[PDB]
């Protein structure tokens, strides 16, 4: 319709720059802006320039930054991408990622990188949101946009690089029972500081460094003592009836050569159902993630139907349409962890979260390891009333820029609901 | 002049609002526009609630975030300052800062809160900013703002709080001899990578976690053992001609009645300055800071004579201006370490530089222990053309959101100066 047109939507510039994120490592930011004046500014967070089957990011491998730069990502949105969509609709963005997928060629955009490709696709929603004047969350989820998520807060680590000897990988507390992201948010930081103490306390003063994502790192070795700890931390914090549990396993790490090693014993998938099965019996562990190896969709199947929790696909789905397609003939899991830098756009990105809500799945909008002061997931999360969002402990600027985005969307919206305990369907 | 007055840069709204730092513990974010349409938001640093010298931050002291919470700053803001500056010229920061100042009536802002205070202040001056179309450091610093600064990285850390055995506070790299702003944050990146290496092979995969500025805390009992590790780390990078080092002794911390406890030592001061004389022989050492307790001028002003390095007054003078002159009057330090938050309002903040400038100090624009997403400090520098800033290791967003700032502004100056080996004074 001729009375859509608008000038004042046109790309008037787009530039891309080489910034470093949360660990030290190059990444993109890019900048977009339209002839009305509308602004957008994106930053992707690190990802894999490797994978089977990912979107994979575009990476210098010289020899400055450890051969992590992104110098040809950069250019490539400079000199390939931007000439393509310079006076371009910001508004299209469908066809906008489009042009940026053929430009690209291959299947999982690692000629141009799905680092370029992201940014872009980010920078140019957040300018075109910004000349419709409209919220971000609104203009990316439409009029009702307006579900805050329950966090799940990685607030103790483990796997082999966390420090400690547990097997599991994350070990997470969820307040589905604040009325808020507010309370939310303060009930995580609460149970974070008494956890800290309780640390602090027992193991010494050496023992409260944080890692990657912000959680600390007790020396222990079983997933009760890990288990345990965070429920004295809850219950001291005055929190136990309205925080849970979520475990993200990242079974994987701990799998070889047909068995999984846990706890110093060599388990094979039943066995590691049932010792997942007594964990859920003992704890108010309401969500787990990646319980088997990457391939195993039979395994999630299995543990997806026996057990009456969540069962979130990570490393099984890699955020891959078809992936996740198997998954839902094969009912393997029932939830999606969504990295939107594991896909590479934003039209893609959503059409991977609505094929999981469609098909009675949950999607957990991720964080990245490697994260930024960009804060897109926030807003993502709300645009698609996820319900969950998996973003950090209370600690770190790249996780709490996140938490406070998620506290000024709540605040905005004059009306606003927390999904709480309906975390997985908040309708 | 008629033609100055423009009804665009009064203040049209301002909200405060309770969000967190990085550390978990909430902090106040001050959101200004101007009928111009000019926006400014801004969030401020962790301080102190409690001092005889410094402005004070208010809390709460309720059961929330353990006490910690800011909501009577908030509401100071948004129900007793507001009112009074609503309507007013937004480039008008002197009148605007000494209204709250008048307002709060107190010699340390502890009636509203110098977190109260300090939001609005630096709110607002982005807002001008935003409504005259003039970059932030160009407005804050005038037309001749564009020397980048060079990055003092806290990577390994000491004290009490550390972990470890190290007396001193802050073990720092300065990469003087890189020739960019953009290259001075890689080569701290690189060096910093191999640093956690080195540890990782040294002490283990449980030795690497991170401190609340985003360095590591090896298990080390010297400062030479500290200044080793630099050293190798350095050199394994490749940087020997390029980095040199900078310390945070933080004295105050370990003195007690008359002595210093180092090392297993009872010093008296001018063994302490002996031992500080020693390391910067056998070490590329070219800054110091608060090599003695926070009143000792007198010692200040012996080490400061006595060695050829940058001294720098941080507790000693808590950026206050009383303080710095009987310094400067004293010739104790030759260096202020610049914590806006400290004293309240950017003119008070800029009036102190100032005043170190014009007697031959340095100034080293810092953050705090608690920082968040905010990258004032990082224009800020560069508006004041300090040669030198303090902002944390290459590592957490509420750090690298500096360094990414930094970044951007050197790009989007086109012509711009690195202090490099001329921190000190970059004309």
């Amino acid at each position: 319709m001729l009375y859509n047109m608008d000038e004042r939507f046109e790309i008037k510039d787009i530039v891309a720059r080489e910034v470093i994120d949360s660990r030290g490592n190059p990444t993109v930011e890019v900048e977009v802006i339209t002839k009305g004046n509308g602004y957008g500014s994106a930053i992707v967070p690190s990802g894999a320039s490797t994978g089977t089957h990912e979107a994979l990011e575009l990476r210098d491998k010289e020899k400055r930054f450890g051969g992590k730069g992104v110098l040809m990502a950069v250019e490539n949105v400079n000199s390939i991408i931007r000439p393509e969509i310079l006076g371009y609709d910001a508004r299209m963005q469908r066809e906008i990622d489009t042009i940026m997928i053929e430009l690209d060629g291959t299947p999982n955009k690692s000629r141009l990188g799905a680092n370029a490709i992201l940014a872009v696709s980010l920078a140019v929603a957040k300018a075109a949101a910004a000349t419709a004047k409209i919220p971000l969350y609104k203009y990316l989820g439409g009029f009702n946009s307006y579900v805050m998520p329950v966090p799940m807060m990685n607030v103790i680590n483990g796997g082999k690089h966390a420090g400690n000897d547990l097997d599991l990988q994350e070990f997470m507390i969820m307040p589905v029972g604040a009325t808020s992201i507010s309370e939310a948010v303060r009930m995580g930081s609460e149970v974070y500081h008494v956890l800290k103490n309780v640390i602090l306390e027992k193991y010494g003063k050496n023992a409260v460094n944080v890692g990657d994502e912000g959680g600390f790192a007790p020396p222990l070795k079983t997933s009760r003592e890990a288990l345990d700890l965070l429920t004295e931390s809850v219950k001291k914090a005055g929190y136990e009836d309205e925080v849970v549990f979520a475990l993200d396993a990242a079974a994987s790490e701990f799998y070889k050569d047909g068995y999984y090693y846990v706890e110093g014993k060599k388990l094979t998938r039943e066995e590691l159902l049932d010792y997942y099965k007594a964990l859920v019996d003992e704890y108010p562990i309401v969500s787990i993630e990646d319980p088997f190896h990457e391939e195993d969709f039979e395994g999630f199947a299995m543990i997806t139907k026996e057990l009456d929790i969540q069962i979130v696909g990570d490393d099984l789905f890699v955020t891959n349409v078809e992936r996740l397609r198997k998954g839902i003939e094969m009912k393997a899991a029932n939830a999606l962890l969504l990295k939107v830098n594991q896909i590479g756009t934003l039209s893609e990105a959503v059409d991977a979260a609505q094929l999981a809500f469609r098909n009675g799945y949950g999607v957990v909008v991720s964080h990245r390891s490697g994260e930024t002061e960009d804060t897109t997931i926030a807003d993502l999360s709300v645009a698609l009333n996820s319900g969950q969002i998996k973003t950090g402990a209370p600690a770190r600027g790249e996780r709490t820029a996140k938490y406070n985005q998620l506290i000024r969307i709540e605040q905005e919206l004059g009306l606003s609901k927390y999904a709480g305990r309906n975390f997985r369907c908040p309708f």
